[PDB]
């Protein structure tokens, strides 16, 4: 078998008090720790997730009733490792996903089916050759319609921001404040909705010291912002998701803890404490989250990301509970592996 | 600070009973979870570590006297992660590394030094575009000077072979028995002398199962061998040595404990139960394993790897017993950051 730290659990199966034995699947065409974006529709009808395959091609996960899986960028379009990010507006018939280009570089793939059309096409970014820090992680987010901001690490370590709108095509936009980690997880939210000029943007990371910190954008400018979480694990992987609640937002922040469970802090008229949602370790690799509201006022959380051995799962927030059924989505060939749980090194 | 697991110890520096309070390094231009490869001269006189920059490019680490960094492969020639395996023979002036290209195949690096010379260049395995699992490791053994085996894992997960020598050139060599685990760590060392001829081959790798495994060439063909290690983290770094001790061959065989500790097998006369080195967390990534016997008949180890936060470690045996303060080589820019034991 493989060993499991015996305190932990490895699966919604586990036994209550940890590990010790049960069956767990490696999906090996997975990307061991492969970067995760997704996007729900805004009515909740479909779900789009986008990761790496071993092969380094970049894939798409659709639900719609059931999943289907496809090919959306091949062999050699994207860095091994990439970082991935998405956008997703018109309300919902534009689509954007950010990717490094093995020489990092800032890519864009594009698909547009307004008007029934299915067009997929490589974005302007791509022209612009933007080169990025080679651990920079990705955000984005969209407003107005088609006014694009996408956010990566220079290779001083500051977070920087490239704009799209106005007719003006791509141009270079602000340094944003802090001190970033190099290599930090990032992840960018518009708290107004998808139309609405002006935006009211949010950036979670994590600083030199460690702590998490959130980069705010109102008219006026940037600032750091309120958010600080004191202490996170080195390099912890960070989502944020922000959807209206009862016509407020309501924004969710997750990122790891030390044995690897998600935290969840919610900002909803103040910041709640940060809570676990469940006690299963994740792999400590991307995780990537989405929400929308229902007609009821509710908001849907769904997180996608990497769990025991190397699968790619869904956790499902609905109707104000963590759903018990964690998910996964098979992406490829599978082998099942019997996992125990070991309390020391021999 | 930075968060760590209480129970465990971070660096030499950590509490006895775990990490409480620290200061540890982030060098940020080491690719995070780089590759290692790495070997010492059979003199002992300088030691070669080779590994991935941030930016992609191939770096060494070579130590004689002080450690010197410098670039063999430019960004763009190795895949971002790729594994490294190297060989060093003649006894010590033709060095070779192998490699990933970004898309998937055997590359080869050449180093030749006889007679004063400086000549760096792209090996002839390039040319057989050798495509692999893209989840591949690799290992490589050299025997009678230039008959050169290399280890990797074909698409169907098998573990295959690639043979020089003989004036052949580079052809497709043995399929190996066993059930690898898709991307599993391997490592193989030869345990006859580099100028002998046959060798004594042995491999070591994870199974479909979890377990530790070994594969054994002696004249005949490939067998799978008497190491067998139950249950191992999945995906456990794995790193083999060999150097003779009292002329016996002397492997040590490295891989990962669930607590990222560092757990050693020796066989000499007989495999001796596996014992953790020292109780000291490494980041779960590649380690490299070198060895030399030293004049006095003892036999020197280095162990290369990820240290806490993101450093890379040289581990050194020496004189029968592991030094206690573990050092690192800087490679590039570096922060300081405290870490916090968290239960
Ligand atoms: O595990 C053993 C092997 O079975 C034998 O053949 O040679 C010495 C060790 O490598
Ligand atoms: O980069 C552009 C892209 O070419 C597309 O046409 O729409 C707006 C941006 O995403
Ligand atoms: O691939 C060859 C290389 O081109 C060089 O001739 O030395 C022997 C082998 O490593």
């Amino acid at each position: 078998p493989v060993e499991f730290p015996k305190s932990l659990r490895a699966s919604s199966h586990s036994s209550e008090g940890g590990t010790t034995k049960e069956e767990d699947i490696y999906g090996y065409e997975l990307l061991y720790r492969s970067a995760f974006a997704s996007y729900i529709a805004p009515t909740g009808a479909w779900n789009l997730v986008w990761f790496q395959a071993a092969d380094g091609s970049i894939k798409q996960a659709r639900w719609y009733g059931e999943w289907v899986i496809s090919t959306v960028l091949a062999p050699g379009k994207a860095l091994q490792g990439t970082p991935l990010t998405a956008l997703l507006w018109g309300p919902q018939d534009t689509v954007r996903l950010y990717y490094l280009s093995p020489q990092f570089e800032l890519q864009e793939w594009c698909w547009d089916t307004k008007n029934g059309a299915d067009n997929k096409y490589d974005g302007a970014l791509n022209a612009a050759k933007v080169k990025v820090a080679p651990y920079s992680k990705l955000g984005a987010v969209s407003f107005g319609g088609a006014n694009l901001r996408v956010y990566y690490q220079g290779t001083n370590n500051k977070l920087e921001e490239y704009t799209f709108g106005g007719g003006q095509g791509w141009k270079k936009g602000a340094t944003l404040p802090g001190d970033p980690l190099p290599g930090t997880y990032i992840s960018f939210v518009n708290r107004n909705k998808w139309d609405a000029n002006p935006p009211s943007i949010r950036g979670y990371f994590q600083t030199v010291t460690g702590s998490l910190a959130e980069q705010v954008w109102e008219t006026g400018g940037w600032r750091i912002g309120q958010f600080v979480i004191p202490a996170a694990p080195f390099l912890t992987p960070i989502s944020a998701t922000v959807s209206p609640e009862k016509d407020f937002p309501k924004i969710h922040v997750y990122w790891l803890s030390v044995e690897s469970t998600i935290i969840e802090s919610v900002n909803w008229h103040g910041w709640k404490a940060p809570k676990q949602i469940d006690n299963i370790s994740v792999v400590k690799a991307d995780i990537s989250a989405t929400s929308f509201t229902r007609d009821d006022g509710t908001v849907d959380v769904r997180i996608y990301g990497t769990a025991q051995l190397n699968v790619l799962f869904e956790r499902i927030f609905r109707y104000g509970v963590w759903e018990e059924k964690i998910h996964s989505i098979s992406v490829g060939k599978e082998i099942p592996i019997e996992v125990v749980g070991v309390a020391a090194a021999l």
